C-alpha cells in the first residue's frame, strides 16, 4: 500500500534507520545470487555443521537454500548479506569440516568434479560478506572458555568454549553437550560473560553435562585440566541496549511462513530485545526477538529490495 | 457512554463501594503530583531497590514515573497514593540505600546539591502517605524469618525473610534469590506463614536457592547457622476473604498497556482472588489479581478522578 499514508492515518512513527545495525537497513546492494548457483553453509538447525547449497529461489535481498542430496523440505532463507553461507571451497581453505551431499563420504567429495558432474556454476567469491578474510574478534581464539547463557533455557548459565571463528564472530558451544545448542555471536553479545561473572553476580552456574561432582565445580581447574585459557575479561565489550520504544513500526519476516515479511509494531521492549506485533492479526502471533536479527527491517526495506511487503490485515 | 445505561442493557450490578479498600476507592482527594517534580521511590520490576523518579506525565488520579538517567522504556504508572514512593530525602533519614541516576555514585548524591543543578522542585512532603513517620508493624522486624508463597509460581512456599520495613508494611524477600520474587505487604497477606506452618500443615517448604544438602534442610539448623530468628507466630493476622461476587462489575487497569483503565467484570472468584474480566474482550485476556491490588476500581472512580474509562469492546 504506502508506509507515508498508514503513518497519518494510525498517527505513528516507524522505528528510524539509525536504530538498525548497517546490516539489517542496507538496501542499495544488489542480489547477486542466482537459481542453480552451488556454495557452503551452516545449518541453521544444527549451527557448527556446515553443508553444500543451491540456490533455490530468490526473492529481492534474499535466497532460499536447498541441501544437495537432501529433501527439499529442510529449504531456508537467508539474506544476501548472510555470515553464516560462504563460497564454494571455504571450508578447506579456513579449517571447517564439510557434511557433504546425501550419500557421499566426507573424503569423497572434491568440488572440481562435482562441479563437472553436475555442470553447475559455484556462486562467485565476491558475494559473499564472510569468506574469513578478515582478522579475528578480539580476544576471542578458539578453544577459550567462557560463561553463556543457554538461549533455549535462559534462566540457565553454563559452562561454554569457543569452537569456531569466522570473520568477526564465534561459535558458543556447551561443555558436554550437542552442537544443538550453539549459537553465534560477537564479543558485544549480552549471552556471554567472562569467567568467574557468576560467583562475582551471585547466580550458580551450570557445570558441563555429566562432570564428576558438578556443585564442586572449579573454573582454575577445570581449565588447567583441559589445557584451556579463559577467555579474557577485556575482551567482552558492552552491548548498549536498543533504543526501539514501543509502537514504533517496522517489517519483520513471518516465522509462520518466512517467504512473508509484514508491517509490524514493537509491542514490549527488553534491554537486547523486542516484541513485534504484526499489524491486523491477533496478538497471539506477537513474538520475541533478538534486535540484532537479521530478519527485522527498517519501514521502506521490502520497497527498495525489491521482496513484496505484507500490508497489514 | 453511561454506568447506569450499560448495568441497563446488561442488567448487571456494579461491585459496592465498601467491597474496596478505601485507598482502592478514594476519588476526592486531588492529584497533587506536577510534571517534572523530583522524588524517590521502588523499582517495581525490583522492589528492594530505591531510585530517584521525576513525574513523566498526570492522569487524574495516576503518574507515570521517570528513572532519573534512564531510558523512557522503563516508566511506569502508580496511583497518587501509592505507598512505594517517597519524597526527597526520605532514604537517608530511614536507612534505605539510593541508587542513583545512571551516572552517579550512592555517597556522591546529595539532594541540595541535585535540586541547585537541575533547578527542579521536589514533589512536597505532604502529598505522600508513606514517610515512615507511622509505627513499625507488629512482629516483623527487619532480618526475621517467615515461610512465603512465591507469588510467581504459587505452589511454592519458600524459606524467606523480611529485608525492609515502611510504616505497616515490609518486604518479603526469598532467601538466596535475587529481589525479582520479593513483595511488599502486611500482617493481614494470605500468602505469608510462619517458620514451622509446612510442617504443621503438611505442605512441602522450598529451601533456599543453593542450599547445600535440601534434602535434609531443617530451620532450627538455619536460623543457627544465620543467627535469626522467627517472625512470632502471634503476628500473622489474615484477612478475612472478600466479598466480590461473580459478575459484578467494576474498572481495572489494563496490564498489557497500563495507561488505560476499561470496563470489567469478575469472571471468578477465590477466597483473596478475582478473575477480571475485560467486557467485550476476549476471555483468553482474563486474569487473576489479588482483591485488595491498588489498579482495580469502583465503577466512577474514572470519573470522578478525571481518567479517561474504556468503554467495552
Amino acid at each position: 500500500w504506502s508506509w507515508e499514508s498508514y503513518l497519518e492515518e494510525q498517527k505513528a512513527i516507524t522505528a528510524p534507520v539509525s536504530l538498525f545495525q548497517d546490516s539489517q537497513a542496507v538496501t542499495h546492494n544488489k542480489n547477486g545470487f542466482k537459481l542453480g548457483m552451488k556454495l557452503e553453509g551452516i545449518d541453521p538447525q544444527h549451527p557448527s555443521m556446515y553443508f553444500i547449497l543451491t540456490v533455490a529461489e530468490v526473492c529481492g535481498y534474499r535466497l532460499r537454500l536447498h541441501f544437495d542430496g537432501y529433501s527439499e523440505c529442510h529449504d531456508f532463507w537467508v539474506n544476501a548479506n548472510s555470515p553464516d553461507i560462504h563460497p564454494a571451497g571455504w571450508f578447506e581453505k579456513t579449517g571447517h569440516k564439510l557434511q557433504p551431499p546425501k550419500g557421499y563420504k566426507e573424503e569423497e567429495f572434491s568440488w572440481s568434479q562435482y562441479l563437472r558432474s553436475t555442470r553447475a556454476q559455484a556462486a562467485p567469491k565476491h558475494l559473499f560478506v564472510s569468506q574469513s578474510h578478515s582478522p579475528p574478534p578480539l580476544g576471542f581464539q578458539v578453544g577459550m572458555k567462557l560463561e553463556a547463557v543457554d538461549r533455549m533455557n535462559p534462566s540457565l548459565v553454563c559452562v561454554a568454549s569457543v569452537t569456531d571463528v569466522v570473520d568477526s564472530r564465534f561459535l558458543v558451544h556447551f561443555d558436554n553437550w550437542d552442537d544443538t545448542y550453539d549459537y553465534w555471536c560477537d564479543p558485544s553479545s549480552p549471552y556471554i560473560h567472562p569467567v568467574g561473572w557468576c560467583q562475582k553476580q551471585g547466580k550458580p552456574l551450570t557445570p558441563p553435562q555429566d562432570y564428576p561432582d558438578p556443585d564442586n565445580f572449579c573454573w582454575e581447574k577445570y581449565l588447567e585440566e583441559t589445557g584451556a585459557s579463559a577467555v579474557p575479561t577485556w575482551a567482552f565489550k558492552v552491548r548498549p541496549p536498543h533504543s526501539f520504544l514501543v509502537n514504533m513500526k517496522l517489517e519483520a519476516v513471518d516465522r509462520r511462513n518466512p517467504a512473508l515479511i509484514r508491517v509490524a509494531s514493537v509491542e514490549d521492549v527488553e534491554d537486547h530485545r523486542i516484541k513485534i506485533h504484526f499489524d491486523g492479526w491477533s496478538h497471539g502471533y506477537d513474538f520475541w526477538i533478538d534486535a540484532d536479527h537479521p530478519d527485522i527491517h527498517p519501514a521502506g526495506w521490502c520497497s527498495k529490495t525489491g521482496h513484496p511487503l505484507q500490508p497489514p490485515l
